[PDB]
């Protein structure tokens, strides 16, 4: 069973969102700023959703997205140089990953595994390091321009879903 047409609001303490279809997930505007030292977020079985997290409520840790199709993924990762974003079994997703960092040559590593036809926004090219760990020692991803719709979650919903 999946849940349809629900807006999920990320709050501190939440760590998992699963079995979503034509849903949205966004960061809460309330209790903002307060963060835990370490955390982890996991998304699993996501279809035709908009994930738009402009605020993460842990300083260090990871975001995992697994089994995700035809979705929009906007993430604003913490400044933590070692922050992890691991993407597995993504198909036909548009991705905007930015890092909230005052660092000069700020880079966000993105680990991908078994992804296909993923589009990373071209604006993020110089800031991401994509490492394909599918079969560790081409059409997995590409960098293209697309309208980010002012990062308005429902506009993205209407534009791409």
């Amino acid at each position: 069973t999946t849940t349809l047409k629900k807006h999920y609001v990320l709050e501190k303490g939440d760590s998992a969102f699963e079995n979503l279809e034509f849903c949205t997930v966004t960061s809460t505007t309330d209790y903002s700023g307060n963060s835990a030292l370490s955390g982890s977020l996991c998304f699993r079985n996501i279809t035709k959703c908009v994930i738009n997290l402009q605020r993460i409520f842990f300083q260090t840790g990871s975001i995992f997205i697994t089994d995700c199709t035809d979705s929009i993924i906007f993430l604003r990762s913490p400044s933590d140089k070692d922050f992890q974003i691991r993407l597995r079994d993504l198909k036909n997703c548009k991705i905007l990953i930015e890092k909230l960092s005052p660092s000069i040559d700020c880079k966000q590593v993105v680990i991908i595994e078994n992804c296909h036809k993923c589009i990373f926004n071209a604006s993020t090219r110089d800031h991401l390091i994509i490492q394909d760990f599918s079969n560790p020692f081409n059409s997995a991803f590409a960098f293209e321009d697309f309208d980010i719709c002012n990062k308005d979650t429902m506009q993205l919903f209407r534009a791409y879903l």
